[PDB]
């Protein structure tokens, strides 16, 4: 087993994602002007959740279309996106034809959403998400010993185990913590269907041996969330109640998160690969 | 293993879904009006997935607002009841406060997208469905041995392993789809995030996955290129129908069957038998 307090474990992080996860917060690109409303968005790979949690119209025949074409959306077809009428069309995206840049990185929903609440003038929202963030990373950085990193202890409680995601606070968060353990922790990880509790209840009955490995992460607080332990606590090998900083629905998303993606970052280190994202040209 | 073509093998089924999987098409509440438009739905449980298929807004200001209260809104649907302007609304669920009454069942999902249909002036389209469903029924029935039956031959495909589900033509099919199996087989199964093929080609490599692609589609063919060397095994299912809405349809019901099966070769109840009642109380 890896010791993630031990500066060895790190060399297989060759591109610096821990730099970057560190310095995540006030970066990527800002609105240079005042689009005008009705404001709608619709998103693709990195930019699909940052549209979905802006709850935004996904379309507009009026006013501004922000068109996230995000990375890491293969197959997507987000060049198909035809009927627009007089709204006006913003791409946002990693393709050279883009009006808004932004390169691909596990990390870039967090600047498409930074973005998308400046352009729709939320810039207080954004303020709550970025105070929730920092006061996060205090407690995530590889210098913050196991017991005191949370992100740290969460890994070492899904090494060599199947996580399993639920955020009944806003379900499409799972979607996207399941993608960032794929991307980052090059692992696999489930997520509940939109009835997630009768799925929690009766899916393990068949076998119950198929909760040996199962880690249930619960993220966020609500009804269901307490409901869901009651549920889990003892048909799983093992349960996680993950606290959602931030003042704010939308900070509290962004603070899971946030902690979510130290903590696949963490998970990789365990498993002793790149956190990275591989060379596709080469 | 318990054989598929044994008939002791269905003493388990004890409140008998196999007659209701058998019978479903034509099942379900009729609208006794014509409800005016615009038409709106939002649906809970066991009627989200039919308010998605729709194609339905998830709002009006006017005309009819229909709420398929299917369980665990967590009282939800009423605060949205209240919300609800100068749309008239109308209820549609199981409990005995509602309009028009769909008692759950694994299989309300059909009963829940007929209504609908029925009550937007869509008959044409729910024929094509029910047509696409009874073609299906031809093959999956008990009586039909497991070498000419799919979903008996599914079933023994995802025995002891961990099913997942892509649909490309529709990607809310995975999530029914796996509510079908942890309902009626009492199984795990998973479902790829939003970008899934990325996540086919870096997060795969508990039970052996069965990748089970579900319906035609370029993406169902590059996720196959992929998954072929990554998963344990992988199944190409067909959709059978004239139209994506048919085929989603037909989908999901030949999975209602497979999942039955399932349970049957776990050698549980595919039925409910009183495991969801608590659960609907509290939600």
């Amino acid at each position: 087993m890896r010791d993630l307090d031990r500066e060895e474990t790190y060399l297989v992080d060759r591109t610096g994602l821990a730099l970057e996860l560190r310095d995540l917060v006030g970066t990527g690109p800002v609105p240079g002007e005042a689009y005008p409303g009705p404001h709608a968005a619709l998103g693709y790979g990195e930019g699909q959740f940052a549209a979905l949690l802006s709850g935004l119209p996904d379309w507009g025949e009026e006013g501004t279309l922000f068109l996230l074409e995000g990375g890491y959306d293969l197959g997507e077809a987000a060049g198909m996106a035809a009927e627009t009428g007089r709204a006006r069309v913003v791409r946002v995206g990693f393709r050279p034809g883009v009006e808004v840049h932004i390169p691909p990185s596990p990390l870039a929903p967090y600047r498409y959403l930074r973005f998308l609440l400046l352009a729709t003038g939320r810039e207080e929202v954004l303020r709550s998400v970025d105070e929730a963030l920092l006061e996060e990373r205090r407690r995530l950085g590889p210098e913050v010993p196991v017991e005191e990193n949370p992100a740290k202890f969460l890994a070492y409680t899904l090494l060599e185990r199947l996580p399993l995601f639920y955020s009944p606070l806003f379900r499409p968060l799972e979607g996207a913590v399941q993608t960032l353990f794929a991307r980052v922790a090059k692992s696999l990880s489930l997520t509940p269907p939109p009835s997630a509790l009768e799925f929690f209840l009766v899916g393990l009955e068949a076998r119950h041996e198929q909760g040996d490995p199962l880690a249930a992460v619960l993220l966020g607080p609500g009804e269901e969330a307490a409901l869901a332990k009651e549920i889990l606590e003892s048909r799983v090998d093992a349960l996680a109640e993950v606290p959602a900083t931030g003042a704010n629905r939308l900070a509290q998303v962004m603070a899971l998160w946030y902690r979510m993606a130290w903590t696949a970052y963490y998970l990789a280190l365990l498993y002793g690969v790149d956190p990275g994202d591989h060379g596709l040209l080469e």
